[PDB]
């Protein structure tokens, strides 16, 4: 099987140093443009997408929305889920970046930044950056929402939607292309290329640019990843 | 129930005077303008879909991935069918429509045009301008997809989808948003309203505007329908 | 592709001599056997089903499960539909045949048994062997439900389902079994093989006997279709 | 949100002395007998499942297929999913349990039995009991297919399909039956109720009695559980 990963590029909050996390923020003007390159690198360089899954933050969803325009693959099957979700930024949802780094000492700011297990503290029911009750997480038990996340969980939350609904798709044969995010797309990559924990620290996973993943039936690579711009994923 | 239809702006071939059915046609940047304006009316107007149901069509698509964007719910469910296309224009499709009027007159554009039972002619099996064979269109039984057709036509293929699909939703007591086109609204339209084969024609639905019908338990309008702005329809 | 069509066994009012159409009745001790003489027939002769697809009456659901249970094939999808139906018998729904034979005399008992698009009359919301407003029907367009129907009218509803969700799973490599009942099965074959409306009412296809189809890409038969048991089916 | 659990009864194995996990092992006569029982049962005490949801073992599609059949809700829809399996037994499948006794010993026995957490020894792929390469699970990740489990690891595979699948259904409104096994009910049963990593050994489920949840919007329960035969229960 073939599959092509698609991390959104940068998003209204993002321009203005905010946490983003799982609150809905828009994607930016720049943004949109990236998903264009990325639209436009899967026409260019011969990727096909049978089937598309996003999360089901609406920066993401844009992005597999422009993307497939220019790719002229608008017409293909869409599923979502919230385990392709970014992960959860807890209390630092909707905080400063820059003023959260000195609220904490370059340290503690780190360990919550790239850490692959601790959690920023869990978000109150009352915030206005939870999404405790959200309309498009209503068919879920809501036990298993989060208030807070880490590399480590969105990972333990992903893979069953990989493991069950990802996976009938590519074993179907069907390519399959998923528009998520950051921290979400890393932990599938550390679970495709088997990355120890220690690692998963230094994948970044450049905005815009799809990785195209081809797979033996054991859902393993076949040969290693390739972006569809080299230079480009490399600089 | 709450039903919401959205029939998708200008395209590039609506720029040209060609005929396009279901050509894979693109949203021109005013289509794109007109799918905002919907998606806005759907905000300001608090009307809230559910879920969604498109054609296989790129222009309305398009117009579903705009409109949902500046109604903030780009994440709502999404289902396709080609049963929601627009009319298949047969022969037509890839062509001109004034060079047509030159050469059939008047009347036999008309009923190409507006005819409830007449159907353009048939598109030769290959042609530049033919589905056939379409990577979209794969999994559906090869027989059932249209050479040409005609309103009737279209509505015979949309009136199962409507009854099994789009109403399973509609009553578990979703709202329901279509993005479709000209015809199959039309379609839709005459169905839903007892509207006369004979007074079909003379229907049309303002491009850009939503029209939400509030049906009840038999999915039949508990009151007339009304776009989001009935000034800028009439 | 491959297609296995399978006619149930009598029910327990085909038994009473009686005309059942949409009432949901009950399959019989000699149907249920005749379900798993369908069931041995899959094993023996190595058809393979990796789908299943049913109506909404009981009679065809029991007569796969029982089926499928001897045929070791338990675990498969399955897709129930009041398309795959029987043709619904209107006003002659639990009503004794015979009795139906004089209510109405030869010319007009075989027409409403025979003919191609004469339906019966239909039948009273009110009377006790009407389905309308039950249940299982709750979330399809309450119009389009059936007060009566002919073989026409059946292949034309049929029809849809077919096209767009059976050929679905056919036209993907999938071998799709239909277990349902005789007029939904006959209006199938009538279309697979371009029967005109004229010899359809010829046309028998035996109950418990699985009737394969191999089909090809344009899901017009490739041979001629074939009993799993040529006898006790030409017999 | 109404949920009702089904365990089945005695497949051809429990009379054989062996341990079955992952084999699709056939229920027998009385398997058959008391999943009739739980049918009349639900029609009786008048619990009217929506949908159906059951493992991929025979043994547990059966039992619904005859208890749905007694019931006459035969055409409610039908879900499916390894989630929902027996606990795999590892290198003890299609082994006799007194002889797992000789070579392990009570302790180790005790353990592979009734630990939370200790799974009895893998099994290699290459035995006649191992299901990896089944037809049944070709479209699952080959990388999650268990060679062995313990109840703690069977609810881990298993909430996800709740959290999603099954939940979705039950606050859509639906009454939800599901028919499984004794650990990955047992194994629900622990989360929905609170029942402590070493007290769930205690639970018993008993076979062929139907086991009702009445769930409030968080599907935790709003009165205590409770089965349609409260004698043959205890
Ligand atoms: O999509 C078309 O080409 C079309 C249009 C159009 O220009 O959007 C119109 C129109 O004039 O709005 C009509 C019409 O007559 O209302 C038709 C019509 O013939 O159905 C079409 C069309 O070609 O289907």
């Amino acid at each position: 099987p073939k599959l092509v990963l698609v991390r959104h590029g940068q998003s209204e909050w993002n321009e203005k140093n905010l946490f983003t996390g799982w609150v809905d923020v828009k994607l930016s003007a720049k943004g949109q443009q990236e998903a264009a390159r990325a639209g436009e690198l899967l026409k260019e360089k011969k990727v096909y997408p049978d089937v598309l899954y996003t999360s089901k933050l609406s920066r993401a969803i844009q992005t597999a929305n422009i993307a497939l325009e220019k790719a002229d693959r608008l017409w293909i099957p869409v599923n979502r889920s919230w385990r392709l979700n970014e992960r959860h930024y807890g209390d630092l949802q909707g905080k400063d970046k820059a003023e959260t780094l000195k609220k904490f000492g370059e340290e503690k700011f780190n360990t919550y930044r790239r850490s692959f297990d601790v959690p920023p503290p869990p978000i109150d029911a009352s915030s206005p950056f939870s999404q405790k009750g959200d309309e498009r997480y209503k068919y879920v038990d809501p036990n298993v929402l989060p208030e807070t996340e880490s590399l480590a969980l969105v990972i333990d939350r992903l893979l069953p939607y990989w493991q069950d609904v990802i996976a009938k798709d590519l074993l179907s044969g069907k390519t399959v292309m998923i528009a998520a995010h950051g921290n979400s797309l890393r932990g599938l990559v550390k679970h495709l290329e088997g990355i120890s924990d220690a690692d998963i620290a230094k994948l970044n996973i450049p905005t815009g640019i799809p990785l195209v993943f081809e797979l033996d039936e054991n859902l393993k690579p076949s040969k290693p990843s390739y972006y569809l711009d080299p230079e480009a994923a490399a600089a």
